[PDB]
Formats: structure tokens, sequence, C-alpha cells
């Protein structure tokens, strides 16, 4: 009823494959796809290493090409390679989440199906410090829950409150977004057509394309705690001392 | 063929009447919209000594509510005052822009009457200080010029580059909003009917709530220089500085 695929990639060199508390991040996040209830879960990589190690623990491994470099290009040579059908849910969970709460990805693929493109996952911002935090990505959402924009910046902006941080709550106000869409495999079609824009290359992130051409992104807000996945170092000590 | 209505306010103090170079700033904003061949233009204001100034260089005045205090309530009872047709293009051009080029009120104007609800103009930034001042207010654009978001924080943020501003060069990438709108009458119900979002609070960015309900506000690019308007006593010192 839903598929996930996962990208992974490994040029934190090595990145699905750092330790966390004795399995790799990539057997992390496959596991949070497993017990999601995924007809299937399969890793898409052009990583051998990456293959070897999530054939070993019993992946489904699609081997990508080296030429499409992006987690959706990926997704959609492995969605041709594994015969999905245009009509078919397909989850894109980023090989940098692996703490992303098993209902939160099936309420996502929900979302997508009771609705007739894209929907995506966030979670509250209740930390000053995350919400100023430059390396978070935050995400402004529209009355029915459609994100107008997403960005590094700390948006919205307090005009009023955010030059006195001390006095500043965060009360339903700020939302994070977290590395997971859901996508019915017709769309990656028409995605693959679109070229990038300015503004997601200057935030380096992807999904402002889908916005830039016109196309919407449903928000899905977590009801459980979703942490801040891996990209840094930092990041990496953090999510370590979960456990 | 179009016509412009001032909303105007006192309580910067006795804002529309500071003096600028000999004249109050609302009599340059004024004299902007005639420049702009507007068939009328009008000031509203809810306040008597406003009333007064503008009457006596000769402006027709629409006296307001004291209850109406966003100014776009201004707009709407003056626009229910004076008659309009629910067909006919308001140009709202606000009392604190007193050097918006003429060419790009008409501009506006057309913009909205080319497309069959909302238009509003910006210009670039090239001052990578203007960008990160919190006073500014920035826009995002999708592909066909509408826009995305509306912020007084710096979006789009460069990720890899805002860390290095001395490197930063503004190259078509960013651009400020400008206190000017264009709406045929009709539109001003149905926006009157909206109730406010917590981003038009937080922001103090009315314009939000167009975006926050479904709606979509078309941009157009001033060609001529538009500087900043005056809202804080540092800015009304730049302004008289131009003459
Ligand atoms: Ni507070
Ligand atoms: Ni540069």
């Amino acid at each position: 009823e839903f598929r996930v695929i996962i990208p992974a990639r490994f040029d934190l060199p090595g990145k699905a494959l750092v330790d966390i508390a004795g399995k790799p991040m990539i057997q992390h996040v496959y596991e949070s796809a497993i017990k999601s209830g995924a007809e299937e879960v399969v890793i898409a990589t052009d990583d051998k290493r990456i293959r070897q190690v999530a054939e070993d623990f019993g992946a489904v491994v699609c081997m990508t090409s080296s030429d499409h470099q992006s987690g959706t290009e990926r997704i959609a040579e492995a969605a041709v390679a594994l015969g999905f059908e245009d009509d078919e849910i397909i989850v894109c969970l980023q090989g940098d989440e692996p703490l992303i709460p098993p209902d939160a990805i099936r309420k996502l693929a929900e979302d997508l199906d009771e609705h007739d493109k894209v929907a995506s996952l966030c979670t509250p911002i209740t930390e000053v410090d995350e919400l100023f935090n430059p390396h978070s990505t935050k995400v402004v959402l529209n009355r029915r829950n459609y994100a107008l924009y997403f960005s590094h910046a700390p948006i919205p902006w307090g005009r009023d409150t955010f030059s006195d941080k001390e006095n500043l709550q965060l009360n339903g106000s700020h939302y994070r977004h977290v590395g997971i869409y859901a996508y019915r495999v017709g769309f990656l079609e028409e995605y693959l057509s679109w070229d990038a824009c300015p503004a997601e290359k200057m935030e380096a992130l992807e999904q402002l394309r889908i916005l830039w051409h016109g196309g919407r992104i449903h928000m899905v807000v977590a009801k459980s705690k979703c942490p801040p996945g891996v990209d840094t170092e930092e990041d990496l000590e953090r999510v370590r001392a979960y456990f």
C-alpha cells in the first residue's frame, strides 16, 4: 500500500555507514521503514560498500547510477528498476534520518492517499536555540498546512520579539522540516523535468524546486518527538547520546 | 482606469505630516500618485489633522472610522464611500512610501489588469547590509513571480555563503518588498472576511494573511530605483538626505 525508498550516500565521509550504538546509520533508517508497515523497503545507492553492508543485514538494494546524484534521481531510477506503477505511493526516507517515528512514516503515506501530489513531515520547534540555528530547516505553513516556504533562516520572524530572546517563548509558532517525503510515482517524471532554481541552490533545499514551479507540498505535523537527523559530526554525537 | 487610495496614519509620531524637504510626507506620496496617471487619488484617514493638511494642498480626503484601524480597512471604507464598482482597480499606496516611481505605480495596475486578484511591487537587493537588516522586508518569488513568502528574515538564506559575508555578492538573488498593492475592489470584501494568522502577527506583515488563506500575490519588479520608505527616525534622516 506504500513502499519506502531510502537514498543513501557515502561521500561526514562514509555517511550512511557511520556507527550509531552498534549499527550503521542506514540500518537504523531501514529498521524505521520496516516498522512503518511499508509493503517493501528498498535502499537506493550508487555505492558498492553501502550495497554490501545493507545486503549483509538482509536489505533489498537497488544499485543506481553515479550520474543520478540527487536523492530524487536515485529514487526515480530505483522506482523504475523495481517496476512501481504511476499510482503507487512512495515514501522517500532520507538516509540521514534514523529516528523518525514509524507511525509518522505511515501517517505521511496516509496524508497523501487521503488527498488527490507531495506530502512531507515537520515537527514543532520549542527551543529558541534550534529556531535560530542555521543548520535547522524551518517551514512556514498556510492555514491548510501546505508549505509556503522552507529556509535555514528563522521564519516566521518575530519583528518585535527576536531582539528580546530572553522573553521569547515559542508556542505553536515554528516548525522544523524532516527529510521525508511521500510522492505518487507518477509525479516523479513531472518532477524530474523541472530545472533547479536559485533559491534551492542558495538554501541547499531541493524541495524549493517544487514551490518554484508552482507545485504544492502538504505538511503533516508529527505527533511524536522526531529528533533531528545527522549531517555533521555535531549531529552524530547528539544522536549517539540518545542511546 | 485605476484609482489610488493612500491610507495615512498619524500615531514616528505624527507620521504622515513629518517634514520632508519642505512638504509633509503625505504630500510627497500624493504627488507620486497623481503623476502615475491615476484617474483619482484619495487620502483615507481617521485623523482630522491629516484631513486638514491634505485638503489644504487640495487633496480629496475620505474620513474613515477610528474602528477601522488597518490600512486595508481604511481603503475598504473609502472605496465604499467613494462608490467604487467591484471591477475597478484600486492601488493601495501606503503613506509611508514617498519615493515610489510613478511609472511603477502604473505598471502595478497594468499587471493586475493583464491577469485575471492582488499584485504588489518589489525591488532588487544588491547590498548585503540591507538583506541582513531586520527592518527591511524580503520577498521570495516563484518562477512566475508570485510571492511564496514575505519576511524580515534574510531569505533566501545562503547556507554555505551567509557565514562568509565578505565574499557574498547579491546577483538577482533577493528582493525587497515595497508597500504598495493593486487589488480589484471586489477582492476587498473577501479579503476582509479573513482572520489574521500567527505569522502575520509575528512578522507584522499583513500581506501574509493572503498567503495563509491560500491566496496569491503577483509580484512586479520595479525597473527604477525604489528607495525604502519611512517607518523609523533613521529612515526619515536617510530620505531627507536624498534631497
Ligand atoms: Ni514572551
Ligand atoms: Ni561570492
